[PDB]
């Protein structure tokens, strides 16, 4: 595995800027990749012929239907192996390609309300990070056809819930039919800031079409509370619309409605581990042709095309609600269709929004930190509005810019 290479959007080798993992490069290699807007260039890694690591700066070409607070882009670069590099042979290509997106997701919860200005909202009502991987176990790269599998591995991380009623997050993997998912893994897990993971369900390698893990009773190390909390992990492979992964148990997480948890200030517990669901997807093995075609393309896109990531909150009652232009489960679509058909304040033809342009979410950097309780979020962030309001244009890195008594990071 030592010839294999890795691609990050920063300079710095971090973790949460890989791109895509363990990539043999024989002679040259394009690749599309999911970046951030603003970015480049692009840094592949990788390790000599002398046993260091070293870095070689790739320039990024663009990929080729109006903005909607995308915070990422198509972007291609074309790898090469510096002659200092390890030379691939079979036995130093032994690795699996796997791609890497990573962010945070930050959600409002009064769709169908909201403020005129609004990003005078906190948006930190359902505040989560995500990781998404996935990998090609395939016996060898840069094939033409291929046999193997696919995995998919999601990791959703509850940061803070900035409200009384928030009670589900979720994400439909879009596309992701059940004819292309073997088997599932879902796990529930506090995820300490140290690297310290506590199981608290699982349930390995299900061929169910619903897989639900929970557990009810359970609370953090020395917690705040003596009444126990709970979590439900609940992956629905066989919806039309794709895979449907729901996080229940939110309201369970603060230990009051004034205080709420991880957004107010002197409330806000130090290095407290996250509730993280996790979801381990096991791609069909023998599918053939065609459909074997359509089924690594379903894997790929969940990671390539940032519009398959159909991220969602529930909020006390079952109301859902996604991002600007995505769509309501099929469960929750007759209901979404019922409630925005009398009002005059939401944009027919938009998924989700105003009249003016609005959303009720965004998908950020996985850095990007929340507000603090009932701070407006362009007073969180001062350059948000500029992004905004020129469409994406400037200021594009915006997050990049934020005040810190505004915001909170207590991880
Ligand atoms: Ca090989
Ligand atoms: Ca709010
Ligand atoms: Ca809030
Ligand atoms: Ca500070």
């Amino acid at each position: 595995a030592s010839t294999l290479v890795n691609v990050y959007s920063d300079k710095s080798g971090s973790e949460a800027s890989l791109l895509v993992g363990d990539v043999l490069v024989k002679d040259s290699r394009t690749l599309t990749l999911n970046v951030p807007a603003a970015c480049e260039k692009v840094y592949m890694k990788y390790n000599t012929v002398s046993g260091t690591e070293a870095t070689k700066e790739f320039a990024l070409s663009p990929v080729s239907t109006g903005f909607n607070f995308e915070t990422n882009r198509l972007a291609s670069v074309t790898l090469a192996l510096p002659e200092d590099a390890v030379q691939p042979t079979n036995e130093t290509d032994q690795g699996y390609l796997f791609y890497h997106n990573t962010g945070v997701v930050m959600f409002e919860d009064g769709w169908p309300i909201q403020l005129d200005s609004w990003y005078d909202e906190d948006f930190n009502d359902v505040v989560f990070e995500y990781d998404l991987k996935v990998t090609e176990c395939h016996s060898q790269q840069m094939m033409e056809t291929v046999g193997g599998k696919e995995e998919l591995l999601l990791t959703l991380d509850v940061r803070a819930v900035g409200g009384i009623y928030p009670t589900v997050l979720g994400v439909v993997l879009d596309g992701l039919k059940s004819e292309y998912v073997d088997r599932i893994t879902a796990s529930l897990i506090l995820k300490g800031g140290q690297g310290t993971m506590t199981d608290l369900a699982k349930e390995e390698l299900s061929t169910k079409n619903i897989v639900k893990v929970e557990n009810k009773n359970w609370n953090w190390s020395n917690d705040t509370r003596k009444e126990p909390r709970f979590a439900i992990l609940t992956v629905d492979k066989a919806q039309a619309e794709g895979t449907v992964i729901t996080l229940d148990g939110l309201t369970s997480l603060m230990d009051n409605n004034q205080d709420m948890f991880q957004v107010t200030q002197g409330k806000v517990r130090e290095g407290l581990p996250m509730l993280r669901a996790e979801v381990r997807l096991i791609g069909k093995e023998g599918l053939t042709g065609a459909e074997r075609d359509a089924q690594l393309a379903a894997f790929r896109e969940l990671i390539l095309d940032t519009n398959r990531q159909n991220f969602f909150i529930k909020v006390n009652g079952g109301k859902e609600i996604h991002m600007r232009g995505y769509a309501p489960t099929s469960a929750y679509k007759a209901e979404y269709e019922a409630l925005v058909a009398g009002d005059t304040t939401l944009d027919a033809n938009v998924y989700y929004s105003n009249t003016k342009g609005s959303t009720w979410g965004v998908k950020l950097p996985v850095g990007t930190r929340h507000a603090y309780e009932r701070v407006p979020f362009r007073e969180a962030y001062p350059d948000f509005t500029k992004w905004v309001d020129s469409k994406g244009v400037s200021n594009q890195k915006w997050y990049e810019n934020f005040v810190d008594e505004k915001t909170i990071r207590y991880w």
